[PDB]
């Protein structure tokens, strides 16, 4: 059954699913959608929520811009990650041990419930960075301190999280986001300090896998794509 | 055979999720109440460093819940616990086996967590406008199978994730609990009784009728009283827009 992923280069949520599809060894199509500036009028047929990513599964082979009513329509990136693990059990995208699987699910929930909203506050509103650094230290603490991925072996938990952490460093270097230069310097200094050595190792380890290289446009190219995001307000910063 | 201990509180819809799943699994388990919002025990960070309910311990030697063992696995986050219980009890069929039906369950949980839950929190605790909550609830209702049944068809952990919040909404509205305005209270009570929301009313009745709900619910009046102990539900305060 065919897999089509509707994607966009700037989107960390879409990036999650591309990484998982690479790790699964899946056959799949990607189709870019200019969702924030010029959504195609047919896109609500694949996702009535009008969000990227969207996925179609099965149905007749059709061009991505002529989606079939017969394909299954799957929404929400984390549901897609679990779906890919279910479709490709031999790829071991989750552990088999229940406790190790729970480490993976807990890590995803920690990111979604405590970290992502802090990234949104800082990058979209320019609120103070300390709560974000606090949340990142908490997430770092859930990693195995001596090395490895969130659940030991690589799992969909790492697909869920690396798109956001990998964007953080080059976005900061570009000063992209509503935070002030002062908070930018503070974040860059903190993320380079020994306080965050472990999460730097995590980002390197995830980025070294082919699933990341094959789904990443390059730091400079990803920064340029992010500048097209309306809510990142390129050129704008809030102060105090 | 490994022991399960769930640290719980009657008001908490997040802990309620996990009690429902444990009932559906037929698991042997212990519950232990924790006064997390008014008087957290000094030992509680040993079972959850995030200092949130629910918390779960798994395995380790059998010990009293207020003397937790370092040897037990410490599991945090209610939705992680739901998937864990499905993993521990595969014969209970707490998820479908078909991948697309399983994705329906996972998508339903994500729709609730990402678009509905924050609206419930903001309307009840901050008194933000009710219309965005009603729109999110209409969207969630549209994900249900139209002719009846549960989120993924057969009952699954997706329904354990969602019913604690929907089941509290109706009696909380009737008891006037929450910081939203009188006007928005009237609007929500009318909407939730209107034909627009017939499908989600059937869904709530269907989930509540299962023994897993009856055996984990203190009764409407009792749950309302437990909710009044929540410090953020400041009696006599309302926000207006
Ligand atoms: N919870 C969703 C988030 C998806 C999301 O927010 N995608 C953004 C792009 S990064 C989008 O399409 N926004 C359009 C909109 O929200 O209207 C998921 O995990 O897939
Ligand atoms: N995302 C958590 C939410 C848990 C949560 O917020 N629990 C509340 C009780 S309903 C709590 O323990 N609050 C204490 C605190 O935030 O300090 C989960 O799904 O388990
Ligand atoms: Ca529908
Ligand atoms: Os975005
Ligand atoms: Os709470």
């Amino acid at each position: 059954k065919q897999i089509t992923l509707y994607t966009a280069t700037f989107s960390p949520y879409a990036h999650r699913v591309r990484i998982a599809l690479e790790e699964a060894g899946a056959e799949y199509t990607t189709y870019d959608v200019d969702i924030l500036r010029n959504m195609p009028d047919w896109f609500p047929l694949v996702n009535p929520l009008k969000k990227i990513p969207a996925m179609t599964f099965g149905g007749p082979e059709v061009p991505p811009d002529q989606p079939s009513p017969e394909s299954a329509k799957i929404a929400e990136s984390l549901a897609m990650l679990e779906f890919i693990a279910d479709l490709f059990p031999d790829a071991k995208l989750l552990p088999t041990d229940p406790v190790l699987r729970a480490r993976a699910r807990t890590f995803m929930a920690l990111y979604e419930n405590y970290v992502n909203g802090q990234f949104r506050d800082v990058w979209f509103l320019g609120t103070p960075a300390d709560p974000l650094l606090q949340a990142l230290e908490m997430l770092q603490g859930a990693l195995p301190p001596d090395g490895g991925f969130a659940a030991g072996e690589w799992s969909i938990a790492d697909a869920a999280v690396i798109p956001f952490l990998a964007r953080m460093f080059p976005y900061l270097e570009a000063g992209l986001g509503l935070y002030s230069k002062e908070d930018g310097v503070k974040m860059r200094k903190a993320m380079a300090s020994e306080r965050f050595a472990r999460i730097r190792q995590y980002v390197r380890d995830c980025r070294a896998r082919p699933s990341f290289a094959n789904t990443w446009a390059g730091d400079a190219e990803q920064v340029e794509a992010a500048k097209t995001v309306p809510m990142l307000r390129v050129g704008e910063h809030h102060h105090h």
